[PDB]
């Protein structure tokens, strides 16, 4: 089985805590990023989840919402905790990261997209 | 000032609804959607988000993960909550689809992106 | 059949001209944008593309790429043409804008993704 | 300086060999991908793509697309020829899929997104 609960860190050295997932699915963390795109000092933030339980998997898909504290940005992570070659777990995740725009005109330039692989810390 | 509360439709038919914010933006609902690419039997599904409150903007970004009652798949949305020239709020939304896949090495076609623009029913 | 040859005007308002696809599925085009990214003037840009020619598809898929002379980005393009319900024809896409940065560590932020829907003009 | 010309393969064991780069920036080449989602069998395919010339850089941002022989599928990729921090060329890209749909009304499940970054054969 791969679990998410546990301290993870990225590819780009970004630090993730995920507590424990209820009986529904649900979890909460902390996320600290070590690369922004703002020009904002980068403060820890709040993650709220959920683990896909249907068929109960093993290898479960997974999705969470960062509520950036240093910025008006939302960043949403979807993926699915592997269960590595080696044993080991691994996190294969894709985002979309949301900056907020003042007008609806200037939606279309407001989501970038990208990856990113989580393993244990 | 555009709010997250309530029920909304989007362009493809499906329908949300949208509970009450907390003060620290947290929200939770259920997505009913119109289509999938699955061969099975849609059903209503939980979804648990946030919304951004630095600034306490009026067109506030955020991001939700719905959890598929009928399938292993997840899908997080992120976008922003408009006021729209027309004066009718409007929420701008892009999202990824994540399937499960069985092996790490079929990860790289798990992934589907789109958009929805969700209105007010 | 669902034809790239002609004049095209997109939702943002940009406008694009496609001319002659060969016996290859290749074709060039022009390109001009009602919105950019940049504080940069707007300039019509070329772009290049191909159109997939198996099994004769009466709406094929297609794929190009926008060499903007305004800035260093490069935007590619992938879609499908459609034929309405209407009997009119529609280019439905979805691209990924890529910027330069100067360095490989500022990459994970240097790509935006979104849609276009492109009908005659 | 980075070059696109040569060939080069990718973390998914792909291999893309690309020919020489005109003055308008415009190139072509083929395509061995290692992986499909298809249940067909691979044939080596034709690209064609162009690179940003503007301000002539050393790390061009490009794009390119892959029109596949063996489905009525087209794939977009763009991204960035870098020289890594230890010396190397390498080209950070991601990539559209397009898969075609028979109902314009299935158009939001046909495009899966993705990542591959390429090394110097
Ligand atoms: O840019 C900011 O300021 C905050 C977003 C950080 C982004 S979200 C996707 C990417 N992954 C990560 O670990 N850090 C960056
Ligand atoms: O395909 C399935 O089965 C479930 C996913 C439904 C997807 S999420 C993106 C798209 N938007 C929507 O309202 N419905 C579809
Ligand atoms: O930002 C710029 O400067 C040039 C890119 C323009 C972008 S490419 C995707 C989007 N579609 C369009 O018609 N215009 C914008
Ligand atoms: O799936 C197919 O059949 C053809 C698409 C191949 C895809 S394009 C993105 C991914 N990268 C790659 O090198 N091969 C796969
Ligand atoms: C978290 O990861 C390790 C854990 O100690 C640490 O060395 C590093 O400085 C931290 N990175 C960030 C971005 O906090
Ligand atoms: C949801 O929106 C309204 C509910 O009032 C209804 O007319 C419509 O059929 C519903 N659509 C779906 C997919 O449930
Ligand atoms: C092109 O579209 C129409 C065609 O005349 C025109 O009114 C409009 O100004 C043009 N838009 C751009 C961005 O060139
Ligand atoms: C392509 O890369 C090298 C060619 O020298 C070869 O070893 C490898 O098997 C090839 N891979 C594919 C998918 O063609």
């Amino acid at each position: 089985k791969c679990s998410l609960t546990g301290k993870w860190t990225n590819d780009l050295g970004s630090n993730m805590t995920i507590g424990a997932v209820n009986s529904r699915g649900e979890f909460t963390g902390t996320y600290t990023t070590a690369v922004t795109a703002t020009s904002n000092e980068i403060k820890e933030s709040p993650l709220h989840g959920t683990e896909n339980t249907i068929n109960k998997r093993t290898q479960p898909t997974f999705g969470f919402t960062v509520n950036w504290k240093f910025s008006e940005s939302t960043t949403v992570f979807t993926g699915q905790c592997f269960i590595d070659r080696n044993g080991k777990e691994v996190l294969k995740t894709m985002w979309l990261l949301r900056s907020s725009v003042n007008d609806i005109g200037d939606d279309w330039k407001a989501t970038r997209v990208g990856i990113n692989i989580f393993t244990r810390l």
